[PDB]
């Protein structure tokens, strides 16, 4: 580092930050919040686990999935809304639970979450981290409207007595589920912190049981999703023990690298619970490396009943506020509706796997290392050249 | 965009342009376009939807497809003719519809590749985009050869009367077909183009975003035109196509303009023909193939999996944006004689002898994403190295 | 080939290396090590044969094999303990053999990674090279604990006395097993090292190249200590071994400073155990594994397919040449903590429980030679860029 | 570019050329030779057809083939040499017709290639291109032995006439064989001698069939190889015809872009050939992006009966002419022996495809196009750094 140049950082953000409709991407939130957050605020927003692996096949697992679009098809008018855990919304997205947003907005932090996600004419759900720099009321009240749906993540502590008064608490205060955290019982290594900064809590209880879930579910009627499935065989547990939903989730590559990329889960389990019966019985949500509608629309298409971005709207956020978690989440909107009508489908319900093309989903590949001297020595051809005067 | 740099640019296209016959590929007029067009002309013509994927993977799927080249053949003499849409034509490519042409010729756009195509002793079929600069009426009035051809890229507008004067004023003109374009019901996102300028909106009127197969049946009575449905992406939609009986078929998604990860045309090309002999539709659409083509062996593998003929866009665009009609004259020279030297290398002397025997089709679906690979064990890495020469 | 750059190097060494506390990760020491060890020293340890690929082929192989992590366990208790070669140790990997410790740590070599293993809370086996510095007498009166085990790496030499008096030597001393490596007959080329000093001389007297399966059978018989054929690169040679009834082998290519092209041996170990099963010689025979092995998550996958230990060798080599026997421990602690912390998010608590349900081997076999490309398509390609930040 | 800067290239071939005994690969002759010639015997040499894939493509095949190598095997002797072409050779392999070697070395040229064949004690059989600089007779006198064999690579030109005088011209002096180039009835267009220079000839006849050759067994005792197969299916003709061999060769990447790896169409077809009896009938050969002994023991493993190398002996040539050329040879035999002693086997007739690992020969992939936007945002982690004073 922290340097008097965060008067560099100030620059920056000053004015310097472009006008909030000049954002086409997710990934220009991403750049911008790059620049400008604080050494420690970026570390541990951009940070993965150990060699982040993981971190970056989460997203690029979307691009082993390509398209089969219907063409010569009516897309005059498209409808991306649909229903996740009880209630209905406006897009097929949500946010995700962040930790810590006040390292990023000062000020307003996971409030200013709130405002961004019903605060414009698209009603986004939103999770809210067990560690929010808010306290889930300051949250739920900054919100403007009592139609955008709030959801509360969990971690469950070693003292079933504090989180059972979290969970009557959250019950009183509007919530419509509960999503219990299962990925994180040892807080994951991110170098990324430690290296600047120069993993059992209680907080989060490793001890986590089947058990101890099946027991969550009778203390409360709010709808329960274990977020962290990393395989199919604990899809079906979950079915097996009737929880609501779940995350196919690896924490946004942050706990376990080299767990797989939840898309890739995702096409191998939905077959799985077709030929078990459970389809209809379980909400299968999914998060990572999600950064644009093309990949929203594979796990849609793919069985996802919806899909979650973190780091994105903590980028936007953290660069221009309740405003830029607005933009961004119209962004999302755009390229949604657009690649839809390009697919050729106009309601969510018609996204199935015959739209996509999943010949190669399995095609993760590591190349053998490249021959250093016969490439180094290797002259390619040239481009034609121009002249002189 | 632009500022005062236009002098830094006119300095180039200033006789530092080489002379046309210094142009050996397809790639230099790209490059000597990349520095002379307009900002905002190179984006437009330059760029594809979002993170631009398909965009290149039309192109890099090309390279999963391999030969078997025929030895001892006598490939003494070649020919390189076949028949589209019913007329004979000199070439197996074609010049498919770029719009807004003056961005980067601003004198005769257009016009300009229409000369290109029907001037030299080889002549090359001309498709004319609907939203071009100048007229039809211009575009076939500037063509140099009777025999030459021009074929229509018709977008429908949502007011269809708009429609019905366009179909009926160009075969009064003289047109051989018409490509209807189905890919963008929506206009796709190409973000370089936007990052210049500082979901309703990118509908329009102007492209009618409910064109239907009904649609397409009811364009076919009125007309005596052949029809091509441009934009198909799928198999399912190629046999749709054979089913309402229309006369062909693009396989394409725009130059990767609209539609992010939609597949390569010659990957869907590959497995679409072999189910067109499974339900005996074999000669009953033709099926035409476009994105990415940038070397004659890229048009020797599509036409060995049965394309009736393939599509180039912006390699002409930039031909005739630095050189205009004897530039567009040259790439077709430049890309007809890679047709032909690879043809007699790969053991065939006509058109109709490219058949899939004659490629090795066993990695076409090696289409890979890698593991992210490991920053830190590649960062210590060092590689073995060069012995040296001493010192002075 | 040095020149008082000894200086510049020195002055590294100089309080200028970080804190032993300020070390994340094994990569850490390697690149501390590769700007502070002699030119020489660091050929020698970095190197590999001719073009380099098994050495880093190790490693990355060790990529294409994801996880399947069991959720919702009690993992708040993990024993990362197993037992090797009939001793109980307390952790599931070894420092293998490395030889000429001196180069990188001339005072105390060998010595100090003998106490690096044996001083902590957390103690491991140390294989002990037939060519160290020092002598095997010096590293194991060097030895911190009596609970700490140390095996010995044997080059049988083409005098058999003078072998014949080592391993009488050693098993007097107290080592615990004898590791014979046959995986270098001749001296892997290693051209890094070669390229500083400026066939029958590749081949010596002191490691006899006609070491044979029936010598292993009559080793076997002259001692009581079990022994490892160290250097098998094929499933045929492991059962071999376990016919001669060996006590065990590694899967090794001498971290790729021998053969080029030999296997990754994480992928030999893969295709080889369930062999070991087919054939019922499954606890028959210890099979370790090693080369590129740098996280705790390299070290599960080999024991989730059935591995008894994984050995590291030039990271060893590396914490040792910067921070000595502090250094050696510290990288112990960090891959132990590396192993711990990733089975309690594997969903698993003790060694015993790492099996094959836990990996995803789907895409083992995705070893990629990619088509060459493009250079000419990548040239002119210009890609999306990101938005800006104005002007002051 | 030619420029006074052939002055900053005589700088370099002058004594400031690294001894002779100080290089290692094959690709330290190719650096040298790179860094010195003229631009047009450079451009003339590195050369390749169009984009040049199949040059590069040759040499990267190899790399989708490793070893299952044998241990606990008695290699104190090694022995790599074999039968080629009725001679027995000391290697298995062999220089492989290169035309114009006046342009890399001006005085001596494919004279110096043949000196350093059986210059030294290892004696290695050497092709002789129909566009030789020299003459076939002012090359054969300038052999040092009468134990090193020669062999013709042959244009059959359209005057039928010119290229009978040849092959009797040929006979009449020493060479044990024929090769007839069968890849080049139109010569490749080889861009990097253009772009500097800023497609049918007569020499060599693109009527060229297979009763042509049919012919000229007749016509000659010497054998005769059909240089340039690329496909089995003509394999299997030249069989057919009982032609003595075959190289399994793309005019090193010259002629055809995207002709497949000489080294992957071998592995297709000796399979076929025992599939067919016809193994012991034909002699295969292979040539094209061979630099490493492994290369080459990976050819004869599959089946090769040797293994040609041209660019490399020209680069060496080039640099230090006919000892460049021995230095050369030595450096590959030592490559062989070795890899052979670490393979576990000592003749050449035991090397055989259970040495080889082949169950990724067909991994030849083509990676979807990068995400440039969530490249150019991510940031890798970062090694420990050192400090201050
Ligand atoms: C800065 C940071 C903090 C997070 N904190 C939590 C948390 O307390 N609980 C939780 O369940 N997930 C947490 N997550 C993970 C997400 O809820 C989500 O699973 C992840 O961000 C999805 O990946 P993505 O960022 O690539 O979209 C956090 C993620 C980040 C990046
Ligand atoms: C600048 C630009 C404008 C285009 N305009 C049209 C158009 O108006 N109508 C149409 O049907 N296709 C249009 N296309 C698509 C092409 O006809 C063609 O499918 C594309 O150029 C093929 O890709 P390529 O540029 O890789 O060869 C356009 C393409 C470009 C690049
Ligand atoms: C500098 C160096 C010296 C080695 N010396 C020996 C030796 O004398 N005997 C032996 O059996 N292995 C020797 N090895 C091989 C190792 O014991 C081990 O197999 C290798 O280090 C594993 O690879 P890694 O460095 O990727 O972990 C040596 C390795 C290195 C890098
Ligand atoms: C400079 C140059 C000239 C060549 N001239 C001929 C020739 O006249 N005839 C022929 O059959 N091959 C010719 N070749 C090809 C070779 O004999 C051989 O097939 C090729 O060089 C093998 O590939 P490599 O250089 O990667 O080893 C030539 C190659 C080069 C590089
Ligand atoms: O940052 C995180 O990933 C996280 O999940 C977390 C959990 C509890 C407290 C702080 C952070
Ligand atoms: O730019 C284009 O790709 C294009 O096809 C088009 C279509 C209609 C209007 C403007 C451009
Ligand atoms: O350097 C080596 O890898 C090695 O193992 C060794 C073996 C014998 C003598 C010297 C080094
Ligand atoms: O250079 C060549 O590849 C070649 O084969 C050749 C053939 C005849 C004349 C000159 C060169």
């Amino acid at each position: 580092g922290e340097t008097k140049e965060d008067i560099a950082r100030k620059e920056q953000l000053k004015s310097l930050l472009p006008p909030l409709d000049n954002i086409i991407n997710l990934y220009d939130f991403e750049y911008l919040a790059s620049q400008t957050l604080t050494k420690q605020a970026w570390a541990y927003y951009s940070s993965g686990a150990n060699d982040e692996v993981t971190h970056r096949e989460n997203h690029n697992a979307y691009h082993r999935i390509f398209f089969k679009p219907k063409i010569l098809v009516d897309v005059r008018k498209v409808d991306i809304s649909t229903d996740m855990l009880g209630s209905h919304v406006d897009v097929p997205f949500y946010v995700s639970a962040t930790a810590l947003c006040k390292l990023g907005n000062p000020l307003e932090g996971e409030k200013d979450v709130a405002r961004g996600c019903g605060q414009g004419v698209t009603k986004v759900p939103q999770m809210i981290s067990t560690a929010a720099s808010c306290s889930p009321e300051e949250i739920i009240e900054a919100a403007p409207s009592d139609k955008q749906i709030q959801w509360y993540q969990l971690y469950v502590n070693s003292d079933r007595k504090i989180t059972d008064d979290l969970v009557k608490n959250v019950e009183k205060l509007g919530v419509k589920a509960l999503f219990v955290t299962v990925d994180a019982p040892s807080l994951g290594q991110r170098e990324k912190d430690m290296k600047l900064k120069f993993a059992l809590s209680k907080f989060i209880d490793p001890s986590l049981t089947w058990k101890d879930i099946e027991e969550l579910k009778k203390k409360t009627k709010l709808p329960i999703v274990i977020k962290g499935v990393q395989r199919t065989e604990d899809v079906i547990k979950a079915a097996e023990i009737g929880v609501s939903g779940v995350v196919l989730s690896n924490h946004g590559g942050r706990q376990l690298d080299f767990s797989r990329a939840p898309i890739e889960v995702l096409a191998e389990t939905m077959p799985i619970l077709e030929q078990r019966n459970l389809k209809d019985k379980l909400e299968v949500f999914v998060d990572g490396g999600v950064r644009r509608g093309t990949d929203v629309l594979k796990a849609l298409c793919l069985g996802a009943k919806g899909v979650g971005l973190g780091r994105p709207f903590l980028y936007a956020n953290s660069c221009y506020g309740r405003n830029g978690v607005e933009k961004a989440i119209e962004i999302l909107r755009d390229e949604i509706e657009m690649s839809m009508r390009l697919l050729g489908v106009t309601s969510i319900a018609e996204l199935k796997p015959d739209l996509l093309d999943l010949s190669t989903l399995k095609a993760r590949t590591v190349g053998v290392p490249n021959d250093v001297l016969y490439n180094e020595v290797y002259e390619g051809p040239t481009l034609t050249e121009f002249e002189d005067a």
